[PDB]
């Protein structure tokens, strides 16, 4: 029913349309620390600790 | 009895006085069409109908 026929005489049918699309995206952000003193680095057992 | 008969004294006698006419003639416009559709060329038994 909805194929687009054509006449001997043409005219104006069977006209048709478009679209389009969006995405998107975001970033964030991340992050995290630690501390430490100078004695628990030079008087710790384990010269390798850090 | 309507000859320019003219006596010994001249005079004011036997005045005349002339005539045109005017001609005229205008031009009218003409024209006729006829028309036709794709198939009714291509898928015709006879190629030399136009």
């Amino acid at each position: 029913s909805k194929l687009p026929l054509l006449t001997e005489n043409g005219g104006r049918v069977n006209r048709v349309g478009f679209t389009r699309i969006a995405r998107e995206g975001s970033i964030h952000k991340f992050g995290f620390f630690y501390e430490f003193t100078q004695e628990s680095i030079d008087f710790d057992s384990d010269d390798g600790l850090m």
